[PDB]
């Protein structure tokens, strides 16, 4: 950081290492839970809500 | 009635009549519950709780 009036950060970043400067690790992937059914709760045992 | 001594109630009984003292009642059998499934509201809304 030099100079007055900081301005916004680039960042440098080699690829070839196949280990990659960052990283985003998940136990699982997306999952759904879609409740069409007749006895849930809010579409029609609370209210005419689908979820 | 002890004046002094009071500790505690050692009881004697026959249980050998038609009876027994203190006979036990029971309408059913005890019912087990595991709301484990994605159907359930609370273990998808309720920060994930399953009871």
């Amino acid at each position: 950081a030099t100079t007055v009036s900081n301005l916004f950060a680039p960042a440098a970043d080699p690829g070839a290492a196949w280990y990659l400067l960052d990283t985003s690790r998940s136990l699982k992937p997306l999952i759904y839970q879609e409740r069409m059914k007749p006895s849930f709760t809010s579409m029609t045992k609370e209210d005419d809500e689908q979820v």
